[PDB]
């Protein structure tokens, strides 16, 4: 399209929501393609990321760990305001992995603390993309401070398996699971520092170990359990977007299926049914489609055992409904 | 199904086998759905895990690491009497990625020392899926200590290609890969423990490392090699399952192809071709088909080379037949140049 | 094919290239099966893979880590006579994981300083394959040692989408990734020895931690950045090989994409579309076909940013061309 052309199409703005929630967006696209704007002004904050009161300096899109899921349709154009404000200390950028040219976007958007700046790109391709900062010689280290999240470029005619047949969901999540390395004392008890900056060169020689002291989701040990157990009911169908800006996840819903999983996260790429166990490799999203078939609590994990139970990448989903007998049944319960 | 139904299908009991074998069956499913009956008895014991002697206190479904392959097909009913002998000290449960509900079975199969249970599930989705118990507050210690094995839910029509093509197996072979963290000393041995609880706090340490002191198949470093090589012809059509319950891997048959890889293990899924080296994330099971075409020793490899050749991630095969110089040849042997 | 037709099948010897680029051949086959013919000489040496003067024993199959691509069609046979010179202090042999039989050759191919050998196989599966030596006993210090490359078989007819549209490169790259294990003293410098099994104790204690010290491309870090960047234009087709002979790996082109993706490497299998970040597993090659419709600089790197970023898994292409305003712009350039 020209640039004519593009300045007469439709304008939405987009109000992000937090995740694991995602903003309201249609599954069929509606209309032609449109302008998508939305606005995220970057936060560095400190966070707790576990019951020990371990802090992260955060470096959060929109505020939260992982920023939030942006949606538009192929083929329409994301439009980012992104908002450096004077009360941060770092250059920041963004690049879309879902963008082509000047690194995703990260080549246009450096932006200062007091500076903002309006990246335009074409969502030329259908899927869920990482998206995060990348500021030339520290790109790792603000990634692990948590600042990447995802986007979604649904086809214009929404989701489809491999055979054409329409796919769609009543419920969507966005799980982004984050890796990071806390300094530890000669004790073993993890750091605090009073400024992002302080913390660099110790982080960096975690970081070099390549071994994360905590995995998590949504920022923290537990942060999507309890208050923030994701919820569904049976006959429900849930597509979870699951995203790693930097390093390999399985993801896995104990208790259930990936019915339909875009492992590789592209829609164009057929996706793998029946799945236990699914795999995202670092630097890419993917996304699971799952009906409920039975209620009860359902564990969803990294299934590293060890990274889910002992590093804290475990959520949970409480889910209503009717038992089935038929596909699970105690004949004999736990008995002498 | 109701239980009406279910109650009028027919009984299979039964009996199961070591790994890498697997107990008897049929590819393409012989008459309607079935109620198919396995027993194990869970076993806390100390094992070998390699050829200096270290030990484990191995959690051990049916007394091996890896706990054995059970065989069902597409809309049987697994039905598993667990038992957790008085002898044992912890409490086990099953968890089948197969089954649907409470949480694969694990909140329904919770079972202290001295108690049984038995439980059924309708095994809707056909595969290789690991099985591993999870107790809540303990999960990784036990998979961990060797408790997973896996299960095959073949179609009732048997296996087929990515193309409608009848694949048939001449034998089949479970490798159960161990990723195992030993406690070490001060002068860097492997520590010995007398309960299994004594050795909780250090072995949660290592855990913590993400670096496994020992990858292993059935068990130990070399479990599968020399009268415990696995065996092939020329000719003949092998399918190797392998999971891995708690830690990502990459087989690779040296010498050898995957023709025919189902890598997330899932029948539905079509297989990848002609595969050098597979994937199977942590908490999965794959499975491979291959036609062995020349004779000779073959290393069955976790392709991380350090996990296969330094931390104990190798098998053998020893296939018989006559070499065929058309697929390779030595034109000069080694010679002086 | 009888023993008559096999020895009446013409034979061709081919010079090699040194990685990233990649010896003359034909897509398409050019007449029937042919017996290619490579000659490769072993080089053990001493290399610096880091601004720091760290050396490592390199095991260089051809002087070069990685070894160099050797391309071949489908039922051609690959002819090679493999060389090490007595100047060497090792036994080498060379495993194809393209070849059937022998361990991929191994077992053919043992070779003694003052050897050399010639193996054949048959190259009955079109992909990309890795192919590394493995000394029994010895085969991880061997391959980490840079002591691997890969070869290409091209289908008969060149390379086609899932659709059977033919995909014609303009160029190809070979990037070879490699994992190397330093040892360190106690102050942590890296250490240096006299000769290549002096560092053999060290380094199997290095290796066996499974944290690499540094993760390059082509032998070093930086190697295939700067004046070494890899080129291409606006409207350029590039096929990039990619290997990792020990090792997980995650590519990923910054600011472009996968368009078609071999992951498993192997070309009966489809190759994904539309790719942020693919996955060749330790012990495989990938290949990735991208169209450039950017001109700038790309950074290619491995998408665990700390092994891109601060270990060395990242590479740069310098592309050529007119800047499309359509698929991105900056609509406000970063401003107070
Ligand atoms: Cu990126
Ligand atoms: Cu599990
Ligand atoms: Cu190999
Ligand atoms: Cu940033
Ligand atoms: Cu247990
Ligand atoms: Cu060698």
């Amino acid at each position: 399209a020209t640039a004519a052309e593009i300045a007469a199409l439709p304008r939405q703005k987009v109000e992000l929501v937090d995740p694991p929630f995602v903003h309201a967006h249609s599954q069929v696209a509606e209309g032609g393609p449109k302008v998508v704007e939305f606005t995220m002004v970057i936060e560095e904050k400190k966070i707790v990321i576990d019951d020990a009161g371990t802090e992260v300096h955060a470096m959060a899109f929109n505020g939260t760990v992982p920023g939030p899921l942006m949606v538009v349709h192929q083929d329409d154009y994301l439009e980012l305001t992104l908002i450096n404000p004077e009360t941060n200390t770092l250059m920041h950028n963004i690049d879309f992995h879902a963008a082509t040219g000047a690194l995703g976007g990260g080549g246009l958007t450096e932006i200062n603390p007091g500076e903002k700046t309006i990246l335009r790109f074409k969502a030329t391709k259908p899927g869920v993309f990482v998206y995060h900062c990348a500021p030339p010689g520290m790109v790792p280290w603000h990634v692990v401070s948590g600042m990447n999240g995802a986007i979604m470029v649904l086809p214009r005619e929404g989701l489809h398996d491999g055979k054409g047949k329409a796919l769609t969901y009543d419920k969507i999540y966005y799980v982004g699971e984050q890796d990071f390395y806390v300094p530890r004392d000669e004790n073993g008890k993890y750091k605090k520092y009073e400024a992002p900056g302080d913390a660099y060169e110790d982080t960096v020689k975690v970081m070099r170990t390549l071994t994360p002291t905590h995995v998590v989701f949504n920022g923290a040990v537990g942060a999507l359990t309890g208050d923030k157990a994701m919820t569904a009911a049976v006959g429900e169908k849930v597509l979870i977007v699951h995203s790693q800006a930097n390093r390999d996840t399985r993801p896995h819903l104990i208790g259930g299926h990936g019915d339909y999983v875009w492992a590789t996260g592209k829609f164009n790429t057929p996706p793998d049914v029946d799945q236990e166990t699914w795999f995202i490799p670092g630097g890419a999203a993917g996304a699971a489609f799952y009906t409920f078939q039975q209620p009860g609590i359902y564990a969803y994990v990294n299934h590293n055992l060890i990274e889910a139970f002992e590093l804290g990448a475990a959520a949970h989903f409480k889910v209503t409904g009717e038992w089935n007998d038929d596909l699970m049944t105690s004949v004999l319960a736990p008995s002498g």
